[PDB]
């Protein structure tokens, strides 16, 4: 369902189409909150965008590459370009909005 991304392969998987990249972290609460709710967007977007997550403790310099400063944060690409970001704990229902906003 949902791929994860390092420092190592983050501009080969993000280049083209939509993606929504998911930095999170273990000791995130929030995030753990939100990732059954990115797990079902997913599927509802099989063929539309990826969905991507990206441990931010483990790959800082991606995280530091997009000024993520806080976490959870949600960003969508679009050819390799960043367009828009969600922070925060979100209902399904909103992210979707933000992804058909770019499709």
């Amino acid at each position: 369902a949902i791929v994860k991304v390092t420092d190592a392969d983050f501009d080969s998987k993000v280049e083209s189409g939509v993606q929504l990249v998911d930095f999170w972290a273990t000791w995130c609460g929030t995030c753990k909150m939100i990732a059954p709710v990115l797990e079902e967007l997913a599927a509802d977007y099989e063929g539309k965008a990826d969905i991507l997550k990206l441990d931010v403790d483990e790959n800082p310099s991606t995280a530091a590459k997009y000024e993520v400063m806080s976490i959870p944060t949600l960003i969508v690409f679009k050819d390799g370009q960043p367009v828009d970001k969600v922070v925060g704990f979100q209902p399904k229902e909103n992210l979707a909005e933000v992804l058909d906003k770019h499709l």
